[PDB]
């Protein structure tokens, strides 16, 4: 750990990060209570599938995110997300990546020989946005995007903000009034250890997250797209002082490191 990094194809294009990607998807629960959102058929054309570990928010499972986790499998991403309704400590999630990693390994599965292991990232809404840091200490990770992470308590531990492995795209919301932006990601962004991109996307409330992912789906997937398949298209979203979210009228971006 970190796991090699073993490529295979190169991902499609796409020519939006906000629209489905080439493929069709499946979802099923499996592993240790692991809800795998994934496209139907792995390893087309000898591309190898870099990972997504998913925290819901408090109370919620896997469905409720269903358009979001679908959107990132269309993409080509395999994202497990943890079935817990309380996933703050991360340590759900990365049971979840321990299973695909076994499966990945093992001679015979449906995951044999398809993943690609080495490019694992981490997100999740509110007590799971709080799970995908915590899990972003694991030397597996090489990258998180919080999507308005509660990180006042609910297993939360405020040091794993300074024990992050890979660069961060910490999301939050103008509207967020239930995990205000000033108590829960400004200490995030303000004690990170790497590189970290802080777009807050303005008016959004709470629930903007929910269901299809709302004004964070595009991002989020531009980032994915970027940190674990190397897409350079993606790139202008976050790089240069013209990025894209950089130069949007509905996102206040602070940048550190990169």
């Amino acid at each position: 750990a970190p796991l090699p990094d073993t490529p295979g194809a190169p991902f499609p294009a796409v020519a939006n990060f906000d629209r489905s990607g080439p493929y069709t998807v499946s979802s099923q629960s499996e592993g240790p209570s692991c809800r795998i959102y994934r496209p139907r058929d792995l390893g087309q054309g000898g591309v190898r599938h870099p990972v997504i570990l998913w925290g819901n928010g408090t109370g919620a499972g896997p469905s409720t995110y269903a358009g979001l986790l679908s959107h990132w499998a269309s993409h080509g991403f395999v994202v497990a997300a943890a079935e817990t309704s309380n996933a703050g400590t991360g340590r759900e999630m990365l049971a979840c990546l321990d299973y695909l990693v076994r499966e990945n390994d093992t001679p015979y599965g449906t995951y044999s020989g398809k993943l690609n292991t080495g490019r694992v990232g981490t997100s999740g809404h509110s007590q799971g946005g709080g799970g995908s840091i915590m899990a972003g200490q694991d030397t597996r990770v090489r990258t998180t995007a919080p999507i308005q992470p509660y990180t006042l308590g609910l297993g939360h531990d405020s040091a794993s903000q300074r024990r992050q492995q890979g660069p961060m795209f910490l999301m939050s919301g103008g509207g967020d009034t239930i995990a205000f932006p000033y108590l829960n990601a400004q200490p995030v962004y303000r004690r990170a250890n790497v590189p970290v991109f802080w777009g807050e996307r303005r008016y959004v409330s709470h629930f903007e997250p929910v269901g299809s992912g709302g004004a964070y789906r595009g991002p989020s997937t531009a980032w994915f797209r970027f940190q674990l398949m190397d897409d350079q298209d993606a790139r202008a979203t976050f790089y240069g002082a013209q990025c894209s979210l950089c130069t949007s009228l509905l996102w206040s971006v602070e940048r550190r490191g990169l």
